[PDB]
């Protein structure tokens, strides 16, 4: 896979961020997690922490799988990245993620995100708790 660029447009909650990308703004549902909604309990520690990651970022860069590209929803489907860390694993990684919608062709970083789920459980960190 390869990383390409992208610039924040606005954080919109824990997994969905708006992304201006080749030049045109557009919805990017993180792949391979669920946040909770920001109505639900940690949601919007979800929100939160992905607007800090993304509004922080000097670079933020999308990754595509090699799978769909957009949703049903016309969302893109990608992994992020802020200063090359992974969004989706951070999330992951401090229970403020599970790891979902494991669909075929478009789960090159399903283990990286399940080893990071099981520490996060280990550690019984926010949805874990
Ligand atoms: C993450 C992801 C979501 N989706 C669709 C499935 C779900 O459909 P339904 O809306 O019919 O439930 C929805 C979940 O996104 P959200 O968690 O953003 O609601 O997005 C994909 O089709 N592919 C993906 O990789
Ligand atoms: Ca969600």
């Amino acid at each position: 896979l390869h990383k390409e660029p992208a610039t924040l447009i606005k954080a919109i909650d824990g997994d969905t961020v708006k992304l201006m990308y080749k030049g045109q703004p557009m919805t990017f549902r993180l792949l391979l997690v669920d946040t909770p909604e920001f109505n639900e309990k940690y949601g919007p520690e979800a929100s939160a922490f992905t607007k800090k990651m993304v509004e922080n970022a000097k670079k933020i860069e999308v990754e595509f799988d090699k799978g769909q590209r957009t949703d049903k929803y016309g969302r893109g489907l990608a992994y992020q990245y802020a200063d090359g860390k992974m969004v989706n694993e951070a999330l992951v990684r401090q229970g403020l993620a599970k790891v979902a919608y494991v669909y075929k062709g478009n789960n090159t970083h399903e283990q990286l995100l399940r080893k990071a789920e099981a520490q996060a459980k280990k550690e019984k960190l926010n949805i874990w708790s």
